[PDB]
Order: structure tokens, then sequence, then C-alpha cells
């Protein structure tokens, strides 16, 4: 089985803008919708497309960074865990 987690308000709002419909998700579902948000907002770098630019988007406040690479899975997981109801 997989644990169902509960995104805090800001993260949840970004997930729902990407199409998410519920309030609890597996981590796989959180990541998927977050990736969809990034694609929709065109936050990825044009030239190195694994790089995500947050400096001009609310995602930047949420995570607390300016850029991250989708290769940094531990960093991304950490940023998400900071934004779950404990
Ligand atoms: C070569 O370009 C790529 C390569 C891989 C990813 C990626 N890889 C996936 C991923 C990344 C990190 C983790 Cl921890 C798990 C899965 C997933 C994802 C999930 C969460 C976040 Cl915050 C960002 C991306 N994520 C994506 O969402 N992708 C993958 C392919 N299909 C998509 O719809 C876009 C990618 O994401 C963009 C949105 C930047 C771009």
């Amino acid at each position: 089985m997989e644990k169902l987690v509960q995104p805090t308000p800001l993260l949840l709002s970004l997930l729902k803008s990407a199409g998410a419909q519920k309030e609890t998700f597996t981590m796989k579902e959180v990541l998927y919708h977050l990736g969809q948000y990034i694609m929709a907002k065109q936050l990825y770098d044009e030239k190195q497309q694994h790089i995500v630019h947050c400096s001009n988007d609310p995602l930047g406040e949420l995570f607390g960074v300016q850029e991250f690479s989708v290769k940094e899975h531990r960093r991304i997981y950490a940023m998400i865990s900071r934004n779950l109801v404990s």
C-alpha cells in the first residue's frame, strides 16, 4: 500500500490548478500533478529542460528556492514534505 498525504494550502492550490481533484494523494500523485503544473506554467528551462525556474512563480515561495533540477529527487521530496499537514 501507499501512504496518502495531505498537501498544505499553497501546494494543494497548485496541484488543483494542474487538474487535481482531491485533498489526499500518494507521493507519486503529488509529484505527477506538480510536474503537470510545471509543464502548464512553462517553468522549465528552454535549453536545459530538466531545470525548473521558480523565481517568477508562486512555486518559488512554496518550495523556498529559485531553481531546481528534476534530477534532484531527494531535494524535491524534501520540499514536498515541508508542505504536508503533519
Ligand atoms: C527532460 O525533461 C524532463 C524530464 C523529466 C521530468 C519529470 N520527472 C518527474 C519526477 C521528478 C522528480 C521526482 Cl522526485 C519524481 C518524478 C516529473 C516531475 C515531478 C515533480 C516535479 Cl517537481 C518535476 C517533475 N517530471 C515530469 O513532470 N515530466 C516527465 C515527462 N512527462 C511529463 O509530463 C513531464 C520533467 O519534468 C518537467 C515538468 C520539468 C522534465
